């Protein structure tokens, strides 16, 4: 199995979404010593926004017609989604940021949803992928059943983006409280 | 009267969500010919993303020891904060990108919500806003159809109401949502009533 590890967190040895990411990763690779894993670092790079040169060329009627100036404005586009094609397995690791993911997630988000590629007109182009999201709140009561479960528009609204492209299969772990650390460490162990 | 105006679009002339927002603010100006409008893009212009260096600052336990170097890191998010202050009504033009909001937009608001600023906490986390007097205006475009109250694909949408939760987190409650729906694609029918609920709005704001 190959995974695609997306680590969304500016904070690099201080993030614990960061952190717990990497026991799944370490004990996943133990259990699978074959399993190659490539890491897209979005919260400590700045992933560039989607531009009205992007929108013009993703949407383009016809895209093999696309001029190499398109192209370029699509390259990254293009290295992103192919480390998502080869992928099987991908893990998420985020904080929430005000109710959200940080914004170099969405970027990412807004640069692998690609009309003909991942979906088309709407129905979902990947298949036989599953996603492991890793994340870490400071509040509590965001996850299922909890007094402030509405509020979330993190983890919930990954769930609804990469479903629309065809990921389906998807676990959720949660830390919070920033003890829930250690369920979600033996949690992730488990899974691995 | 004071307006503070938030373009999410990377589109200029094209885009339908920054037009409908500069109908409102025209006929809010033809009304009120002494109040100040500030424009604030987030669309066109890459806003830098929260880093650590940021969360350093913003969070430090004594704001007051914080380094020139710290300062430097929040001099942005001071003046974005500042140009909410000075609103009384804010304005965001937005598409829904991917179910949620241009990345930019979300970089806005990861710069103006701050500790001791825009909102603040207690001990016994018990958080309060900071942000008081203050309204919200959401100009919004969609592609496709059913994403607003009642409709096929209400629960898919994570913007506007996302919106309204992080703003409401900082004091602004009172906001007011008009959406275009069916851009992909009747259209002219969507943006047609969403012009005269902006005209309305204008004429009695
Ligand atoms: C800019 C910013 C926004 C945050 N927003 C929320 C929030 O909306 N809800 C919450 O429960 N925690 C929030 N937090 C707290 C973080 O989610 C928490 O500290 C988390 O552990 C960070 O994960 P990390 O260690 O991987 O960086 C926020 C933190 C920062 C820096
Ligand atoms: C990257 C991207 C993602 C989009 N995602 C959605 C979406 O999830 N749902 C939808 O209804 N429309 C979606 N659209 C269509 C836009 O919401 C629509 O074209 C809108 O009018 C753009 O706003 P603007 O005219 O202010 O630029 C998307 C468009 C782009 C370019
Ligand atoms: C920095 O900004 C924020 C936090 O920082 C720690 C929070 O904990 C929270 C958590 C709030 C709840 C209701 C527990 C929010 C919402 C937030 O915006």
């Amino acid at each position: 199995s190959r995974i695609l590890a997306v680590h969304a967190s500016p904070r690099g040895e201080r993030s614990q979404s960061r952190r717990l990411a990497e026991v799944f990763l370490a004990a996943y690779r133990e259990a699978h010593p074959q399993a190659r894993v490539a890491r897209r670092e979005v919260g400590r790079v700045p992933l560039p926004a989607v531009t009205e040169a992007f929108v013009a060329a993703a949407f383009h009627p016809q895209p093999e017609q696309r001029s190499l100036a398109m192209q370029a404005d699509l390259a990254l586009s293009d290295q992103l989604v192919g480390e998502l094609f080869d992928s099987d397995l991908l893990v998420i690791s985020t904080p929430m940021y005000n109710f959200s993911v940080p914004s170099g997630l969405k970027a990412w988000i807004d640069q692998i949803v690609r009309l003909g590629v991942t979906f088309d007109f709407y129905r979902p182009l990947l298949r036989g992928k599953r996603a492991l999201i890793v994340t870490s709140r400071g509040g509590h009561g965001f996850g299922p059943g909890g007094e402030n479960q509405a509020m979330n528009h993190a983890d919930p609204w990954l769930r609804t983006a990469l479903g629309f492209i065809g990921i389906d299969e998807v676990t959720v772990v949660a830390a919070e409280g920033e003890d829930s650390c250690d369920e979600a460490e033996q949690r992730l162990l488990a899974l691995a």
